[PDB]
């Protein structure tokens, strides 16, 4: 039953479908304990955490993988993985494509940002004609083995050129065979609406934290028509805080203890690994 | 440009005892050193659950471990210490670790007297190999070693079962074998510590868990014990998991993550710490022209 | 959408005996099926020599063989066999390993009889684990196992040692277990390998290998034997070293390449079976 | 001492330098055997035989790289590899540089050449403005963390444009800091003659078979001024024919019998792959 499979059925049962980023394994572990019903790999959150690098575009399709495998072997929840521009040409997309489906990915995004440039270029955030994102595309779509599997097209045009323009290329890129559509960096309720009254196919909204876009919640976005609601980063920067209070309390205190009430328990550790199930299968076959 | 090793070697010549944190991720390594610790460590146990989403019941491959430790000693310049538990087999095995870890740019390592491959069917949980059978082990790395500044550590957990002074006995044979520094595991006074520096001679690791029977002593307790490292292996990455499992769980109670955010990181604090300016600061000297 | 597994399983069926050839890179497995054969194979030792430069001696590790089982799997639509050594561990470590080749997209796996770890300094030597001990090992596999057309392979060394009887009897034993075809190793008549199928009723593989003790039976031999493969499992990477080894002697001897570029594949043919002409029509085929 | 160092010092004390590819750590090792002083990773040799798809930049850094770190594992000479334009920016050069010194290659070749482009784009080769390659060498060497390590600039300007760009363009590069030169398609022994006058760093010739180049033979090159003799090929055109009959003799027979003496034998792996030393070891350590 496959991973694409499980995340059409997640979207169609949860409306709009919560899905929350998890840079590690365990962290994925954990949001399937909590009872969600799908995942989300960050390129960024690849980049600043496993690499301790800028987001870039120094990340290789490789980083992307071995964090992507790590997560799907940790926990049976459908993962949706964010694959920038696909890491080339028409070829590369088409590896790209195979790569991820073999890794038991249930869907991706691609995105209509220009790829490589220029040596010496400052790292910005130009977009590519309409034509050139539907090429994209249309590698990936024909590079796609297994139907169930989710191309997912995302688009930052509207910042630029405006929600119309934005609109118009959804539209080129549903017709060259993508599955839903995320359009970025949306300011009003009304923006999405009219978004999904368009495009007819389901649906991202991005709530991402200290960006433009205000934090709405289900509700307003269930209201909105929206499919699926993305929490991308919280759980990190949360993280990466606690990480940080524990260094500076150990160097100024010389002592962690005043930290420990901000800690995981053993028990709740072996409870989320799922640990107690392996003395129980080593029984069940000896 | 000085080698991993030797960096490590300083830094306990430096600061007495040293403190050194675990990290598991490159971005808390870079923190960690942000924050001016002088060492950073890779947690075995850490790895598995963190990374792979299992327990540390020996699944934990050498590679597992090896995409980590690069990871990492890419992204800060302090030196790293890695829990290379039994070396993952045989002489042969454990001669292609060290030589593995050398390369990855690591500067210490440590391997433990635990009983290598049980039976198939076996039960998890600790024991510990005849004394001559770690000295094996110990000799094997010790040869396999190209650049004499690596160091390698030798982790007991003998006291548990044996006593202190059976535990005693083996370092004093671990060293002979040409182990650097020793890792005694579960020590329950200041003096037992005391005792094993005062008979080893050589540097002593005291390892801070939280949860455990070690008590958690102070670096000035550590001291007047004549303990060489401190080393807090797991607080870290606790700490980080309580706080990812509360923002799951505010999202999934609220329908949003507002509650949550005074618990975040800003992005402004995230750009200092990923030395994110000093890359635009690269570009324009390398290819402005005005 | 025919799994590995089953493309295995019907190549069983449909070729009998069945060659199975060793490639050790991605662009031999190509070849292979370009000549017509309907099963490849990853040979455990080949890895360790060719990918990593050193001797069979269970220094090789999960991911090395991971690594090389990936590229060749991406290359090729034959279904690939792998040599997977004593499974990488105990029965949560052979678990992880059967997960891992099956993502991986391989159809067969062999595991053998032979004992783990032991002793830091013991020798590179042969031996074998009680009936019992193996018999643990396939149980653990079968079940991590979550494809039943996946198939699990029981390869036993004990005949040398304990003679033809003991290890029919173990194979017994292994099919008990679950697992599914049978690789006794070390067969010095065509009697052997009949007798074998008879007792065990499962299919059956005969390891052809050059400079060993077996003779190199003819598949018409096998065919009389009722043998179900015929796995040749180094003969490609042992003709390939030797014309490498030319190639770089006559360099360092003659001062240039000249009087061995008529041992080379053309810059043409391997263009052809990489398949670049398909790219081609791709880009066409789509923009 | 530095896989830098040893690739300088090699080239210091033979002249000109022969250097040849190898695909696998294996290969490599026979090479040093043969008394070779270094290797060579051939980037289209690491898409053709490790991932079985043409030259077409679907090659990633990191699919180089584990083939680049099997061979240094395996061998100590120092090895030359193949980087491309580098996979991307000012960012993606340095980590790239930063990423081949670690895993202990000792000189790397950049070359002056298009990527990437609009997602539907041909085959086929086009240079860059000179002023765009001069940035390419200039974040390299910035990222290089220690000078011993070679940075090489190769350039296909030549074909499309004349010599005398060419040439003007490498001036350039090693103005940019790039330590050799690697001008591709010389027709005569001349035009490398006049190239090394130009831009007085040590050049690299491209020995490849069933190009443009004739084959020049080590004493033509050196009346040439060349510095290093480059046969990146040549084994693995060889590898692959001895594989591909070996295939066809097994489809065709029904056994490799015919095939056996174009083999290496076993006796002669197990030299070459240092073996009996495991052996010595473990009396050297506990005995």
């Amino acid at each position: 039953i496959s991973a694409g499979a499980k995340f059409r059925a997640a979207v169609a049962a949860e409306q709009p479908l919560q899905v929350v980023g998890a840079i590690t394994a365990y962290a994925a572990k954990m949001a399937e304990a909590v009872g969600f019903k799908a995942v989300y790999l960050s390129g960024g959150g690849v980049a600043a955490n496993s690499l301790g690098i800028p987001d870039l575009g120094i990340s290789t399709m490789d980083d992307v993988l071995v964090d992507a495998n790590r997560i799907t072997n940790a926990t049976n929840l459908p993962l949706l993985v964010d694959i920038d521009t696909g890491w080339g040409g028409a070829f590369n997309i088409a590896r790209t494509i195979r790569s991820f489906i073999k890794a038991g990915v249930g869907a991706v995004h691609l995105e209509d940002q220009v790829g490589q440039k220029r040596c010496g270029h400052r790292p910005g955030k130009e977009c590519v004609p309409a034509g050139e994102m539907v090429d994209r595309i249309k590698a990936a779509v024909d590079a796609r083995t297994d139907e169930t599997f989710v191309i997912m097209a995302r688009t930052d045009a509207a910042a630029a050129e405006g929600i119309d323009a934005a609109i118009e290329r959804a539209i080129a890129y549903v017709e060259a065979g993508a599955d839903m559509i995320f359009p970025e960096a949306m300011k009003t309720l009304d923006d999405y609406r009219r978004f999904k009254e368009a495009v007819k196919v389901p649906i991202l909204a991005n709530l991402t934290e200290f960006g433009s876009t205000p934090l709405f919640t289900l509700d307003e976005l269930k209201g909105a028509n929206v499919d699926i609601a993305l929490y991308c980063c919280g759980a990190y920067r949360a993280m990466n805080k606690a990480a940080l209070n524990f260094y500076e309390t150990v160097r100024r205190d010389g002592t962690q203890k005043a930290a420990v009430p901000t800690m995981q328990t053993r028990a709740q550790l072996y409870d989320y690994l799922g640990y107690y199930a392996y003395e129980e299968k080593l029984d069940q076959l000896f």
